[PDB]
């Protein structure tokens, strides 16, 4: 276990990152307290549900839809019969939350608690209905559902490691819509960004979670920011963390 700086990479945005590869059970920590503090996961939760989904065959492949009924959305790339792989990508709200909504409770709540997905508290399925924003929330939004930084990297692990009892079929289609391109083809990077804010705390939860393949050697990864700025999005997280990838990851 080595407590790293990467305060660099972070660009003056208050954060902390943690790297694992388990082949070496090396595990690389900048910010440990932060690391280890539970949040809601936002958006990175798409990882999981996708993986419920497709185990409880609400979806099937990464074509697979969720039957748009028109609804008008400001997102033009919300406005379509989507597949999965689009709706992951584009983070569309909607998909997600009819593909949930479709899925017991009990199913939820075992296989959250198999995956030791932090505090596996789904008590506040609807999600933080005060934000005004409806159907348009769940548990995994700023709601009942913490994880810290280290339970992601060990969910990731277990999942893509092959230790859980989701279908490799499965997992092989969660790889394929988590890929990202970093303009290196000597690396292969996956992962998901998130975006909340945290109202008591007055501070974002911007995540970047994922994996990296790197000749051999896998780490898991999650880069998490807690900044009171509002201007620190998931999409500003990812590109902290694929700077400490080339730098200290190639
Ligand atoms: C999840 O974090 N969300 C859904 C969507 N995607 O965010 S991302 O760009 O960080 O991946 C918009 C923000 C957020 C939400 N408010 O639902």
């Amino acid at each position: 276990v080595n407590i790293v700086d990467y305060s660099d990479c972070f660009e003056g945005i208050s954060g902390g990152a943690i790297f694992c590869n388990t082949k070496n059970k090396e595990y690389n920590i900048y910010n440990k307290e932060l690391i280890e503090t539970r949040r809601s996961p936002c958006s990175t939760f798409k990882i999981v549900s996708t993986l419920i989904g497709l185990e409880k065959g609400v979806i099937n492949s990464k074509e697979s839809v969720m039957g748009y009924d028109g609804t008008d959305y400001p997102n033009k790339n919300w406005n379509k019969n989507l597949s999965l792989e689009e709706a992951f990508k584009e983070s569309c709200v909607w998909y997600y939350k009819k593909l949930i909504n479709k899925v017991d409770a009990k199913s939820v709540q075992n296989i959250l608690d198999d995956l030791k997905y932090g505090n596996c508290d789904i008590s506040e399925w609807e999600g933080d209905l005060k934000n005004g924003k409806g159907h348009l929330n769940g548990f995994w939004l700023e709601s009942s559902l913490q994880i810290s930084p280290k339970e992601q990297v060990q969910t990731m692990a277990k999942i893509f490691e092959g230790d859980t009892n989701f279908k490799k079929e499965h997992i092989n289609i969660l790889r394929d819509i988590m890929a990202i391109d970093v303009n290196d083809a000597n690396i292969n990077v996956y992962g998901k960004t998130g975006t909340g804010f945290d109202e008591k705390n007055k501070r974002v939860d911007a995540w970047f979670v994922g994996m990296l393949e790197r000749e051999g050697d896998t780490y898991y990864f999650a880069i998490k920011s807690d900044d009171s700025n509002k201007e620190i999005t998931g999409p500003k997280v990812k590109e902290i963390a694929i700077n400490i990838i080339k730098k200290y990851y190639s």
